[PDB]
């Protein structure tokens, strides 16, 4: 109980300042820290709530996904079933989607606080300038979008700012890929990462209950298998810990993905296996990058001898030099140096 963090589920990196944003999930607060670990903002706490307003009165409820661009942070405020907006310039928290209770709507289409949502778990910025917030909607097994400005989703017509709706996923809890996004099926999708550039042009999805990684095309929304699971779209009992190509790889409840555009590699928080995996989206090869699989925590080690404990999220740093891991059940951000192949613990001060 001595770490300043408690079960931190997610971490992201600000691309223009190199700051980190940490969802300190168990303390119901969001941290903004400089890359050396010095805290700049602590927003929320100590108890769960859904209060908006100035920073000192704002509260969250077991938040997960965090995304930052241009001094605005969006929060998958999971247990409130809300998307929240932290405006660092104005030092105000606001609510931009959800009604504060768990929705069952598998389609969406309403604006903002008129639209019920269900256990949002991860968020990333996209571009139809950062005018889309993509949402891993774990509660209804779907990928959703919030329009931050008016714009068009892939193959759709323009929708007004604030529209919040399903993009991919039927709503059935399945491991189902499809040429048409509404006919695909996900199973507790919990991690997203954007690869907007050719030849990828996709969102990568950590599909936790199917133990797979999928791609969702930003050209036409086609949902495709990348690694893990089995062919049967109803089989959610297809987990394990196996390095291999495509369908031969086995994951266990992966909660996070992050795209490394420098190396054209995808890193995966393979949470229940206590490992970080690396996927080459070309060869579809999934191999172990770091983690022995045991949960005896060591604070300094090589990649191969490092340990994690259900890491809930991760994010590549600027220019792909460092990989930050929300090492959830160790209450730490682990810093993986991709040049020295060493793992350390981010100090928080």
């Amino acid at each position: 109980h001595m770490s300043p963090l408690l079960f931190p589920g997610k971490v992201t990196v600000d691309q223009v300042t190199d700051r980190l944003v940490i969802a300190d999930t168990g303390h119901h607060r969001i941290l903004v820290v400089w890359k050396n670990g010095q805290i700049q903002y602590s927003i929320g706490g100590p108890n769960p709530g859904r209060k908006d307003g100035i920073f000192s009165e704002s509260t969250f409820n077991s938040p997960q996904g965090v995304a930052i661009m241009n001094n605005i942070i969006y929060v998958a405020d999971t247990e409130n079933h809300l998307i929240r907006k932290i405006d660092l310039e104005a030092e105000k928290v606001s609510t931009v989607a959800g009604i504060g209770i768990q929705g069952t709507d598998k389609e969406g289409g309403a604006k903002g606080e008129q639209q019920p949502i269900s256990s949002p778990w991860d968020v990333v910025f996209g571009t139809s300038r950062g005018d889309i917030l993509w949402i891993a909607m774990a509660g209804t097994h779907q990928i959703w979008a919030l329009l931050l400005d008016s714009g068009k989703l892939p193959k759709k017509n323009e929708l007004t700012k604030g529209t919040c709706l399903r993009f991919a996923g039927s709503g059935n809890e399945e491991n189902r890929n499809n040429a048409y996004p509404h006919k695909a099926g996900f199973a507790q999708p919990s991690g997203l990462s954007l690869a907007s550039e050719d030849p990828w042009s996709c969102l990568f999805v950590a599909d936790s209950e199917s133990s797979t990684v999928r791609t969702v095309s930003l050209k036409d929304g086609a949902v495709k298998h990348l690694v893990g699971g089995e062919r049967d779209p109803m089989n959610l009992f297809a987990f394990g810990d196996v390095d291999g190509v495509g369908i031969n790889a086995k994951l266990q409840h992966p909660l996070g993905v992050t795209w490394d555009k420098k190396r054209n590699l995808l890193y995966v928080a393979d949470s229940y296996n206590h490992k970080i995996k690396v996927v080459d989206p070309k060869t579809k090869n999934c191999t172990t990058l770091a983690g022995t699989g045991d949960t005896n925590n060591v604070t300094s080690s090589s990649f191969t001898e490092s340990t994690f404990n259900e890491p809930g999220g991760l994010c590549i740093g600027e220019n792909g030099e460092l990989l930050y891991v929300a090492d959830t059940n160790n209450h730490q951000i682990k810093v993986m140096d991709l040049e020295t192949k060493m793992v350390s613990v981010l100090p928080i001060f």
